[PDB]
């Protein structure tokens, strides 16, 4: 699969998950998290060929269609599919939060 | 929404649904298709500026890290929403068949 493992293992010049480290204060503004300093959203990014996780059934038309007709800009794009939450650890005044955000993290991608 | 009403009746510069027509035999070399001879495939394309349908926490949060490091290239991607079914016509032989194609038809996009 366009996971982590398999990606993150291989050169992979087509859809893949890449590695992108963000760091809260620095990269968001987001002063008030104390912990973690940043972490790894990753990203999603590369060519959708003809079959390369094909979302539906109109990914698959369109990887052929942009294939034969790579003129018309009509291509499949890199995305995610399977994503996991993030905890942190952030100040209200000096009141501790420790709070669990949703689909923070990239775990895979597909051409959709 | 981004959907087709919002994006065929307004020239929209960032992510949205655009039309596109695909031949069946002539594109696709689906020469068994009778009917319809083509269809409205359509597809989603357009910049992913920050909060512009962002579909997860995720995309939220690159769309605003791709504003401010536009050379990462971590942008969240014009991709389908809504999607819908397309029948068809196409023989066996001089057989007659008549399917319905799931997820043939982009309806709305969203910003992934």
């Amino acid at each position: 699969a366009l996971d982590t493992n398999y990606c993150f293992r291989n050169l992979e010049e087509n859809c893949c998950v890449r590695p992108l480290y963000i760091d809260f204060r620095q990269d968001l503004g987001w002063k008030w998290v104390h912990e973690p300093k940043g972490y790894y959203a990753n990203f999603c990014s590369g060519p959708c060929p003809y079959l390369r996780s094909a979302d539906t059934t109109h990914s698959t038309v369109l990887g052929l269609y942009n294939t034969l007709n790579p003129e018309a800009s009509a291509s499949p794009c890199c995305v995610p599919q399977d994503l996991e939450p993030l905890t942190i650890l952030y100040y209200v005044g000096r009141t501790p939060k420790v709070e669990q955000l949703s689909n923070m993290v990239v775990k895979s991608c597909k051409c959709s």
